């Protein structure tokens, strides 16, 4: 699939940089014809077949095709796609309130503050999983707020760069996600499905309530070894006033066997969440 090949700078002006990764940079932008503001994600293309730099066209097209399907209050919306010889440029909904990660560093959350965020995450993941879309990269960095100066900020899931459609209940690919948040089946190079996202939500919930990462080691290999062995515990120093039911929710997500892990529907019916 080909994208718009006119120069993006003829239709948008860019501003503040919003974020920067190995193969992409995101810049605030403004559409000249409407004054409306967006986030432009510039993805570096691969320059040869065998190269390891840049993102393969297959991977870029997969992300675009997923973004084109989704429309939900808790997921980013895609506006337009441009390309040139160097980059594919996704014009995405602007989410300007900052990361859940950075907002976390400002303060641990109470269970009410945590569940208010978590319920929005669960609602977005429920929508995705309903469409058989696995995100495969859920982590505080990919959860951003629309406005961080309200008592109950609204969140959006960003970054569909690892997301896959799961038409057969599992996909057999490598997911090089972030060690602290990937499920044991990713660490072990196993077939992957929607369950991997539910493990990541369990990790996110642990961090939201405690300020601490449950599997984090001193090196990436230690973190990955801890994930595979399900080597975590609730430290009393961090969890002593956290309810048992919040711990129960986490414990039913941080389950090695994906078949025994809570699904997204289970998580919404769990007594800690269900109203
Ligand atoms: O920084 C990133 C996310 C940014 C963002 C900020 C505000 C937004 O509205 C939107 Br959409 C995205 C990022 C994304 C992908 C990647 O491969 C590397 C990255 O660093």
């Amino acid at each position: 699939t080909v994208f718009r090949q006119e120069n993006v700078d003829d239709y948008y002006d860019t501003g503040e940089e919003l974020g920067s990764g190995q193969f992409a940079v995101v810049k605030k932008c403004r559409e000249k014809s409407t004054g409306l503001q967006y986030a432009a994600k510039f993805i570096k293309k691969r320059r040869t077949k065998s190269s390891r730099r840049g993102v393969s066209r297959e991977d870029i097209e997969r992300e675009v095709s997923i973004l084109k399907e989704i429309q939900h209050p808790n997921v980013i919306t895609l506006h337009e796609v441009y390309e040139n010889k160097t980059d594919v440029i996704l014009i995405l909904e602007l989410v300007a309130g900052g990361e859940l990660f950075d907002f976390l560093a400002e303060k641990s959350l109470t269970e009410e503050e945590a569940t208010e965020f978590l319920k929005q995450i669960l609602n977005g993941v429920y929508y995705l999983h309903s469409l058989q879309i696995a995100h495969f990269d859920l982590k505080p960095e990919n959860i951003m707020l629309l406005d961080r100066n309200v008592p109950k900020p609204r969140i959006k899931i960003i970054d569909f760069g690892l997301a896959h459609k799961i038409d057969f209940g599992n996909e057999f690919k490598n997911i090089f996600g972030t060690p602290e948040f990937v499920a044991p089946e990713i660490v072990n190079y196993e077939p992957l499905g929607l369950e991997a996202d539910m493990w990541s939500i369990g990790v996110i919930t642990y961090i939201l309530l405690s300020g601490a990462s449950p599997f984090l080691g001193d090196t990436k290999q230690e973190t990955l070894a801890n994930v595979s062995a399900v080597n975590y515990e609730f430290e009393d120093e961090y969890f002593s006033n956290t309810s048992a039911l919040a711990k129960d929710f986490i414990r039913r997500l941080l389950v090695k066997d994906p078949k025994k892990r809570m699904t997204i529907q289970d998580s919404l019916q769990h007594p800690w969440i269900k109203p």
